[PDB]
């Protein structure tokens, strides 16, 4: 097929990676998207019943630019040998707040 305007451009910070390695965990990750950039956080998904690893997980950015600056990195690479990939995964988090005088 024929695409048009090849560009989203609509980064909001968090990224969606797929294929991760079993080993592949919440400091590995961190350990490499650091080499690359700044991190906020990593968050991977895993199941309820064996609560082990889904097989995906998403590393959250200060800001956008500095998510995006990674992302063109890993977009396609080989952490360890793997065949994962990375792109803008969009804007995904559930209400909260917190007392403040106590």
């Amino acid at each position: 097929g024929s695409s048009g305007s090849s560009g989203m451009a609509s980064d909001e910070g968090k990224l969606f990676v797929g294929g991760l390695s079993f080993d592949t965990n919440e400091q590995s990750l961190e350990q490499v998207f650091s080499k690359y950039g700044q991190i906020s956080e990593v968050v991977v998904v895993k199941d309820r019943e064996t609560q082990r690893s889904r097989g995906f997980g998403f590393v959250t950015f200060e800001n956008i630019d500095d998510a995006k600056d990674a992302m063109m990195a890993m977009n396609g690479k080989s952490v360890d040998g793997r065949q994962i990939r990375v792109d803008q995964a969009g804007k995904s988090s559930d209400n909260r707040s917190g007392p403040s005088s106590g």
